DNA sequence: TCGAGTAAGCAGTCCGCG
DNA sequence: GCGGACTGCTTAC
């Protein structure tokens, strides 16, 4: 085995490290490590040093690390450049691991844990910790075991010791429903005081300490709290036994409006799952509560309980245990799904980086760069201040509002990461500039050649072609890494159309799911044994294929943000290679190649249509064309289709065989044109859309830029067993429409696209008729809540309040004097509901913490008030009528001549 | 919302528009 | 009543 280190600290001269040594223990050691810096020294030298620029350097090797931290600010006083890793620990760990780390991650402590505390006079504050910690549960995945510290003796309630026995029975048992698969690893330890509770904890930590440390907010509040309390108890010296090498920091972290405190445990690599939630699931969540969350993602029931979460240790310490090990246990089930944990490891032993800083792409880039550089004997330039500077991105087409019936789209193979490797820009791959033209005369391929010996972009940046830049390197890696995921995610996609198709007709019989590998395309034999599968037998493999593709879009989405990161990392202040002439270059390019290919197509496809000055491109944005393929369709006449799949496999074939290759044609000319280093815009049919055959359905429809629904047969080669709405931009998608109304609005879309305006008008007046029944949370709104301090004058709305601001105001007033009332909080999510005139409330609105129900001193006080008009009118209304004036035609049934018989 | 980028939509406030 | 100027928020890419 190979070593990997765990985790890397700075304590001022020396280098704390955690490692998996050769023989696969956990070690740790201190290294009096000397770092290099560089300088630029004059050409007649016999130096093997140079920067990007190809200028020669000379070594500096320091004595210790603040030495050369002294020497970066006498540099800076000098006013002369000092280059080299200034972050000393990334340093140590490409000279210590220089080559590519394979990690064993069974060797790896990973622990998630969840604290409880009892708290009678409101949220209690992990700075103050004035309240004992009741409950730990600490999941360890070398032991895969959970344990469970049980405070049983406290100011706020002497109880008795939970019982595993009814923790395993069924609710209707009186049970808590404890999972049968984690029931025997458990190890319960209860205690007869607070101060025992914590020696134990922090003892059992000494021997098992967390490389990576997680669980749900437990960088906001268990961590600090746990600390705080500690400290409170026992003084700084004992709280710091959570750091293995007995260093914390409080940490300041700042935003625009304020700030908050986090407790940094030197050698222990804090990911918390709420924030790897947020950066790497693609969601935007109305809530980001546990119970929230692992509805949406596990389709497990709310963890129920009576009365407020003050109460529950004294009423029902039984619940109140079982319900934190359940807490532990779910952020391990998300994690099994969406696999966060282990894309962190793999970026961060890419990058030989602090695993924690996967959260920057910019530290991540740095130091793949820097190792890059190093082992070619370059030296990386000194970072420099530069002031924030707008910049332009992409271009998206105003399309005409309106319904579109056959539609097929077509999409660039990420275009960012494709557009920095044709083009070779890098920071030090720059030759310098031409004169530019306006954009159009490039676009309509009019404007002079840019250069015959330099590589272009429109924007006026000329790059060399005689080497690959670093950037275009070391982006091709990860962009080839992506490729092999997308494939596996792609492969399970098809694979679950296969066993959709098949459960169709599920065979009578008591069977097994098949072994299978979901990441490849099932062979014939495995399709055979399948339409002979039990119903049972094929859910479950539905489930374990989708589970797959779940996998497979972690890995390949997160590759993808992370390439398209670095593009964004050039233009971001604070990145070493910041420059806008290159992340201008690239989205210029960008603009100039869909613009093209516009062109390109309309051009081809008014050729084959014989016709003239005809729009067949009807909207495009940044790396992708729709193209309207009614006249396509009509030359064969749809009487001679047989079904709806014939005519997708008609324009599937149209695609590939007749677009895509003169498409490719267009763009290598286009190649050409500007002198690039490598043709790499490869233009792939991406989405078929269109009615079903012989309905009444529109098949799709704009209403604007970044609006639109499509009725999808086949999307990137998945041919889809049921047709798939794709829906963009539309209300539909949006996190602060109602969940009821999301839910209504697709429906009313799924009938305009799939089966009519007659069908539409039936569902809506149904609607209509019915929507005052729906549960109040599914039809309120939901908003992020900044600045309420700003918008708060004695306890009413100042000038210009938000809307939903208001309604927090409206809600602290009504619950005054309550410290046990839920708090709204700063920079989280409400719920918002709009209120009848002459309401006790006082307002016209009112907003509560999202995820939550309305606390019972005033929720029959809403629900009397609520007023549903407003609600239905604003939320629904408003939308269907922007959906339906778009696709031409009407939610209500006009009156006609008919009428009066 | 500590954590790479820009474009661009809609809700709502304020207030003009004879 | 609707638009523009502006803030706030959320989406597409
Ligand atoms: O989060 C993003 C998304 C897109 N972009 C830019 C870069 C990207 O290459 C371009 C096109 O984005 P898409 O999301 O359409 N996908 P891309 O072409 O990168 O990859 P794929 O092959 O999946 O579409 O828009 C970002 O900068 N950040
Ligand atoms: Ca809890
Ligand atoms: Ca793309
Ligand atoms: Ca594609
Ligand atoms: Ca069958
Ligand atoms: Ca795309
Ligand atoms: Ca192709």
């Amino acid at each position: 085995m190979k070593e990997f280190y765990l985790t890397v600290e700075q304590i001022g001269d020396s280098i704390f490290e955690r490692y998996i040594d050769s023989n696969g223990r956990e070690r740790t050691r201190e290294v009096e490590y000397k770092p290099s810096l560089f300088a630029h020294c004059p050409e007649s030298q016999a130096t093997k040093y140079f920067d990007i620029y190809g200028k020669p350097c000379t070594r500096k090797l320091f004595a210790n690390m603040r030495d050369a931290s002294q020497w970066i600010k006498r540099m800076e006083d000098i006013g002369l450049e000092a280059l080299g890793m200034d972050d000393f620990k990334l340093a140590y760990l490409s000279d210590t691991y220089n080559y590519e780390i394979k990690y064993d991650h069974t060797k790896i402590r990973v622990a998630n844990f969840d604290i409880e505390v009892t708290s009678p006079d409101g949220f209690p504050e992990p700075s103050q910790a004035k309240h004992p910690i009741d409950a730990i549960t600490h999941y360890d995945s070398i032991d895969d075991r959970f344990y469970v510290f049980d405070l049983l003796n406290s100011p706020y309630g002497n109880v008795e010791e939970w019982s595993i026995e009814i923790a395993a029975k069924l609710q209707e048992q009186g049970g808590d429903e404890v999972p049968s698969e984690i029931i025997d690893k458990i190890i319960y330890m209860p205690f007869d005081n607070e101060k025992e509770l914590l020696m134990e904890y922090l003892n059992f930590w000494q021997q098992k300490t967390p490389v990576i440390l997680t669980g749900w907010n437990v960088e906001s509040f268990d961590i600090p709290y746990v600390y705080n309390r500690i400290k409170n108890i026992f003084g700084e010296s004992t709280a710091k036994r959570l750091s293995p090498h007995r260093k914390t920091r409080v940490k300041v972290i700042e935003n625009m409006y304020g700030s908050r405190e986090i407790i940094t445990l030197f050698g222990i690599s804090v990911l918390d799952y709420i924030d790897l939630y947020k950066k790497f699931s693609f969601t935007n969540q109305p809530s980001y509560s546990l119970d929230y969350i692992s509805e949406f993602e596990l389709n497990v029931g709310k963890l129920k309980y009576d009365g407020p979460i003050s109460k529950l240790r004294e009423s029902n310490h039984q619940r109140y245990i079982s319900y934190n090990i359940i807490d532990v246990y779910r952020v391990l089930q998300i994690d099994a799904k969406r696999q966060f944990i282990n894309l962190s490891l793999d970026m961060g032993y890419y990058a030989k980086i602090q695993i924690q800083s996967v959260f920057s792409p910019i530290k991540t880039w740095d130091a793949i760069i820097f190792n890059s550089l190093k082992e070619q004997n370059k030296v990386i330039p000194q970072g420099r201040s530069h002031p924030v500077q707008p910049y332009p991105g992409a271009f998206v087409k105003e399309p005409i509002p309106n319904r579109y019936k056959y539609v097929m789209s077509f999409d660039l193979t990420s275009l960012y990461p494709s557009i920095i490797r044709q083009v070779n820009i890098s920071p030090e791959t720059i030759a310098g500039t031409f004169k530019v033209a306006p954009l159009h005369d490039y676009i309509n391929a009019v404007a002079e050649r840019p250069s015959d010996v330099y590589s272009c972009s429109p924007n006026g940046m000329m790059y060399y072609k005689d080497r690959d830049g670093v950037v275009p390197t070391e982006i091709t890696k990860v962009f080839n890494q992506r490729k092999e995921h997308k494939g596996y995610m792609l492969a399970a996609q098809r694979n679950g159309e296969i066993i959709k198709e098949a459960l169709h007709n599920p065979n009578l019989s008591v069977d097994e799911p098949l072994d299978v590998d979901y990441r490849f395309d099932f062979s014939d034999e495995i399709k055979e044994k399948i339409k002979k599968l039990s119903a049972k037998s094929l859910n479950e493999m539905l489930f374990r294929a989708q589970r797959t593709e779940v996998a497979g879009m972690t890995a390949q989405i997160n590759r993808k943000l992370l390439i398209n990161s670095l593009y964004g990392a050039l233009g971001n202040v604070w990145f070493r290679y910041y420059d806008l002439r290159n992340a201008t270059a690239i989205t210029t390019f960008g603009q100039m190649a869909l613009q093209w290919i516009e062109r390109k197509v309309n051009e081809y496809l008014n050729e084959v249509c014989g016709t003239e000055g005809e729009a067949f491109v009807l909207y495009g944005d940044t790396d992708s064309i729709y193209v309207s393929a009614d006249k396509i369709i009509d030359k064969v006449g749809e009487s001679k289709f047989r079904d709806t799949n014939h005519w997708v496999d008609f324009l599937d074939k149209f695609a590939r065989e007749r677009m895509e290759p003169a498409i490719d044609r267009g763009f290598r000319e286009m190649c050409e044109y500007m002198n690039n280093k490598q043709h790499l815009m490869f233009m792939d049919r991406e989405a078929i859309a269109g009615p079903p055959l012989g309905s009444k359905g529109i098949g799709g429809f704009w209403t604007g830029k970044k609006r639109y629904a499509l009725n999808v047969w086949d999307m990137e080669g998945t041919r889809y067993a049921e047709p798939k709405l794709k829906i963009m931009g539309l209300e539909t998608q949006k996190s602060s429409t109602p969940k009821a109304v999301q839910k209504a609005l697709k429906e009313c879309i799924r009938r305009m696209l799939q089966e009519g305006e007659e069908s539409l008008q039936e569902y809506f007046k149904e609607f209509e008729k019915e929507f005052r029944q729906l549960n109040y949370i599914s039809i309120a709104s939901v908003s992020s809540a900044n600045n309420i301090a700003k918008y708060d004058v004695g306890g009413f709305p100042g000038p210009k309040c938000p809307f939903h601001i208001r309604g927090i105001l409206t809600y602290n007033r009504a619950i005054k004097g309550n410290i046990d009332a839920p708090q709204v909080v700063e920079g989280e999510k409400v719920y918002v509901l709009p209120l009848r005139e002459g309401n006790p409330f006082g307002d016209k609105c009112i907003a509560w913490p999202s995820g939550t129900e309305i606390t019972d001193l005033i929720k029959d006080d809403v629900l009397h008030w609520m007023d549903y008009t407003v609600l239905l009118e604003k939320t629904f209304i408003k939308p269907l009528e922007g959906f339906t004036s778009a696709a031409k035609l009407d939610y209500e049934k006009k009156a006609s001549l008919f009428d009066m018989f």
